[PDB]
This record gives C-alpha cells, sequence and structure tokens, in this order.
C-alpha cells in the first residue's frame, strides 16, 4: 500500500552501455544513494542477480544484470564512483547478505564493507537497534516490539504497509512486469525516506543524527 | 572563415567526472566520431595534454584534462568505450602524433595506433594519398599540388579557409578564450566534413569508399 512518490519519468530501467553511464553521470556527484537487488530464484545452483536498484531523492535506476552485458571496467566504475567512496553515504537494509553474495556473482562488482572500512554504507537495521535504545526515541507511528525486518520499519516510519507479493517472485523472467518493476524500484526508494524520518525523530528528542550516522559508520 | 554548424549548446565542455560520463553515454553507441587534441606548449620539458575534442554529427565534446581532475579509470573507460572498439570508426589527422603522445602524457589511457594496426582509426591523410590514385577523382575544390596538412584538405574538400590563428596560442591558459574553444571544436568536428565530402565524391564517380574504407583499415 505504500507507493513510490516519483514520477514514472524518473524511474529508470538501465538495459544497455548508454543508459549505464547516463547512469553513472547522476550517480557520481550524489551525496546519499539507497541500494537494494533482486536475485534470481534458486534450485541448488549458484546465485544469480537480476536485478540491482540505486534510489536517489530524484530517481531511481534499476541495473538489468541478466540483459545488460557489462563488463569488469563498467562494475569497477560503478564500485569506485558509488560504492567505495567515503564522501556519499549508501543506504541499505542488512547489507553484508548481498555484498558477500556480489563477490561470487558479480565478482568485478567489488564493494567494500568491513570493519576497517563501511565505505560509508550504512545498515538501516544497525540505526534502528541504535535508536531503539534512546528511552525517548518514538517512531512516528510507532509500535511495540514488532520483528526487525525491512516491511515492519516501512510501518514504523511511514505509517503504511509494505506490499511484498513480488518479493519472492520470478525475478528471472524476462520481461519483468510491471508489479515486479514497482516493488524493485520501492524497495530501495524506501529506504532514503526511512532514514528522513528516524533523522527527524533524532533531531526531535535533541540529538544529532550526523553524530550518531558518523558513529555507526565506524564501529 | 569557416565555422561550426552545430549551435552552443550542441558543443560541450567536458570538465567533470559527471560531464565526462554523461558524454560516454552518447559516444559508446555512435559508429562514427572525430578526434583532436591540443597541447600545452613546450619548453624544454614533458608533454602536458590540455584538450581532447571528440566530434559526432551532432555534438562536440571539449575534454578539459586540466581541470576535470580524471583518474586511471576513466581514461581506461574511454578507451574501452571508444578508441579500441573494432565497430565504431574514428576519424583524425595523423593520428600518430597524437597517440605516441597520450602514452607518456596519460598511460592509462590505453589507446594504440599503427598503419599496419589501425583500431578503426582512420587517418585522413592516408585516405588522402590513397584517392590521388584514382585518375577520375578530384576533390570537389580541386587543386594540382599541395602541401598535405588539414587546412589545406579543408579547402579542397569544402572550399574554405579553417583559421589556424590559435593553434599554437596558450593552451595551458584557464580560462580558455571563447576563440580557442571554437578552434578546438572545429578542428575535430571539420574531419567528420571531410570525410563526407571524399565518401560523396567517391559515389559521384562510382566507386564505394566503404570498399576502400575496409581496405585502409587493414
Amino acid at each position: 500500500a505504500h507507493t513510490l512518490r516519483l514520477d514514472e519519468s524518473h524511474v529508470h530501467l538501465v538495459d544497455s552501455k548508454d543508459k549505464f553511464y547516463a547512469m553513472l553521470s547522476d550517480l557520481c556527484r550524489q551525496s546519499m544513494i539507497a541500494f537494494a537487488s533482486e536475485w534470481k530464484p534458486t534450485f541448488g545452483g549458484a546465485n544469480e542477480v537480476s536485478l540491482i536498484q540505486l534510489a536517489t531523492w530524484d530517481d531511481v535506476y534499476m541495473i538489468d544484470v541478466m540483459v545488460s552485458q557489462l563488463e569488469p571496467l563498467d562494475w569497477a566504475a560503478l564500485a569506485k564512483n558509488v560504492f567505495n567512496r567515503d564522501d556519499v553515504l549508501k543506504l541499505s537494509f542488512a547489507p553484508s547478505t548481498d555484498i558477500s553474495m556480489f563477490q561470487k556473482a558479480l565478482p568485478s562488482f567489488n564493494v567494500m564493507y568491513s570493519s576497517q572500512s563501511t565505505s560509508a554504507i550504512l545498515d538501516l537495521q544497525l540505526l534502528w537497534r541504535h535508536v531503539e535504545r534512546f528511552d525517548s526515541f518514538r517512531f512516528p507511528y510507532h509500535e511495540e516490539s514488532v520483528n526487525q525486518n525491512l516491511a515492519n520499519l516501512v510501518r514504523l516510519c511511514l505509517g503504511k504497509k509494505l506490499d511484498k507479493s513480488n518479493q519472492f517472485s520470478n525475478w528471472a523472467q524476462r520481461p519483468l512486469r510491471k508489479e515486479q518493476l514497482r516493488y524493485a524500484a520501492l524497495d530501495a526508494f524506501c529506504l532514503l525516506e526511512i532514514y528522513d524520518a528516524i533523522e527527524k525523530q533524532l533531531t526531535h528528542i535533541q540529538l544529532d543524527p550526523n553524530e550518531i550516522l558518523n558513529a555507526l559508520l565506524n564501529d
């Protein structure tokens, strides 16, 4: 029931090299990006990426890994100019899962996420656990002791249900259905809306969200 | 006297990474691109690039190497997506000079050119030499005896004078003057015009320019 507020003309299926570099042109100047990914259903075999979704406040890009035929230089350019930069905040939910799996499925997309350097990648589940401990902190649609998944965080922050009916859809089918593309784009974009809601409530209880952000990106 | 036919909004000063990747978005789908470059004046020192100019029929891009702060992977991306692609024709004039100079000025810009291994880079001076063998071939504004430089080739093909007054201007000064930027953009774009003029002349006398092109590029 939550929906993407961006116009459809600002949701981009990246399925060619020209579209990939047009995306990179936008993203390399952003200061905050959210990311998510969709994977082919597996049947005992190796994992394979279907989509990688990158959202800004103004646009959502969905890289079609199956169709685009990107090469090591292309993935290295995305890692260097977006993910492995300390001056760009990346929002994610439990990023270690996707990032570790990328190392085997898309080895040239070599994202650094480790104890030494977070590469400014923020796990929103860690921010959730951190702010839970402030007795004064209240989500705007607060509920008690929900399971710590993204759908519940969306409800707590935005007051709407996250439609997950396409979460386990057939991400290997081409073309993807419009409902699949909509779910994929919103799964990245809602991370920006979640961060904004938490920021506002930390400010409300007289805490500095930027100070908390820096501490989380260093532990 | 000759001027660029494109309007100013299709002449792009590429002075940042985002503008560089926007340029690559266009160029990686083109089938023909002309290139040229401008170099800092030399006073008994190493050569350094000021501008690299890449022209299509619709747009001219001028990479400001001094200001852009492009990194080795960015130059690798330009080499892979433009210069080292066999399926994109590159037009040039005496490219060995620039390319050999790129090898030390921009070591990560891994471009390679010989007249025997071209990477689909056409030297228009070689095409000029080649068509002289066709007794029926005349340039549209043919002259009997001509020193083989770009300005003279522009006159033979287009009937106009190429203003070279900024050729040896101070390419290290920033900002560059509007007249320098205009000269630099036209110096790449006129290569497209030259190739078109020679192709049409060839088609006029029942020869196949694509057959001649393919022979030159091997």
